């Protein structure tokens, strides 16, 4: 089997990206967050406590002929961003552009935090990172790729983020036609839970490559590229202007500046971030100044390969018995 489902940016600067999901019998679709650096599929719901909904679509398990409730069964996470969510579970019947899981867990939210109530675009969110970060307790649930997986043509799913434009999450294929040259593979260790692999280096604009080993995740549902402090100086320092700002939370720039690109090594291979793809716009309505793309992973711990590095990729994240990553251009 395969699926194919468009994903599609919640606002003008590409700040996550949705992807509508069937769930239940007769459907409900939902507008989830496609999350590769977290492992479990949760909604809003029925459940969730009705002060922090404001606006998302929410699944009523009630409605459902085939969901069950999963006894005893809890989850609760909190992520990078400092947001958070709880609830009980359910299996139901899920699908994504076509392929359909049964019995897939389906995390109803009790509450969430508040950014979660003020996106009324992000009806929850769908975990493709690795089964063993998936919070349900007692018993750890799969996510839906790791249910699909066995039935899929080939153990993999591909992200193809857009550029302030709609893209594309496939399931179990790779579309040829998606990318320019060569998919580049490279290793993953799954030890973190994650999609976690070592870029070869970068350059600034047209600065010389290099070369250094950066660990970092491939995370869909980060916004920015996180990077290590020596890496985002050296960026930032071709920006007239450009500096850290620790009242706003990280680097800011003149919104009257041309941004230069930024490359990434993926083994011999280089993916190339226009400029354009860093600028984060006014750091508040009407502001002259602009809030970076590129931002300092000092503190987070990890460095992330979010949104702003993933769009400029056609990524495969194949899930056979060792897993990798692929990048190409396109």
């Amino acid at each position: 089997s395969t699926g194919s489902a468009t994903t599609t940016p919640i606002d003008s600067l590409d700040d996550a990206y949705i992807t509508p999901v069937q769930i239940g019998t007769p459907a409900q679709t939902l507008n989830l967050d496609f999350d590769t650096g977290s492992s479990d599929l949760w909604v809003f719901s029925s459940e969730t406590t009705a002060s922090e909904v404001d606006g998302q679509t929410i699944y009523t398990p009630s409605k459902s002929t085939t969901a069950k409730l999963l006894s005893g069964a809890t989850w609760s996470i909190s992520y990078g961003d400092g947001s958070s969510s709880s609830g009980d579970v359910y299996t139901d019947t899920v699908s994504v552009g076509g392929l359909t899981v049964t019995g897939q867990a389906v995390e109803s939210a009790k509450k969430v935090s508040s950014s979660f109530t003020e996106d009324s675009t992000i009806d929850g969110l769908l975990g493709l990172a690795f089964s063993t970060l998936n919070t349900v307790s007692p018993t750890q649930q799969k996510t839906f790729f790791d249910n699909a997986k066995a039935s899929l043509d080939s153990p993999v799913f591909t992200a193809d983020l857009g550029y302030h434009a709609p893209g594309t999450y496939n399931f179990g294929f790779i579309d040829t036609t998606a990318y320019t040259g060569s998919i580049t593979y490279t290793a993953v260790s799954t030890k973190q839970g994650f999609w976690e692999w070592t870029s070869t280096g970068y350059a600034v604009g047209s600065g010389t490559f290099k070369s250094t080993s950066i660990d970092g995740i491939a995370d869909t549902g980060t916004t920015l590229l996180y990077l290590p402090a020596t890496v985002v100086s050296a960026y930032w320092a071709q920006v007239s202007g450009a500096k850290s700002s620790s009242s706003v939370g990280g680097y800011v720039f003149p919104c009257s500046a041309t941004l230069p690109s930024f490359t990434f090594g993926v083994g011999s291979a280089r993916i190339v971030i226009p400029g354009d793809y860093i600028d984060f716009g006014p750091i508040s309505t009407g502001s002259s100044s602009c809030f970076g793309g590129i931002q300092s992973s000092a503190g987070i711990g990890i460095n992330i390969f979010g949104d702003v590095a993933l769009k400029a990729a056609f990524v495969v994240f194949n899930g056979a018995t060792t897993p990798t990553l692929g990048f190409a251009s396109k």
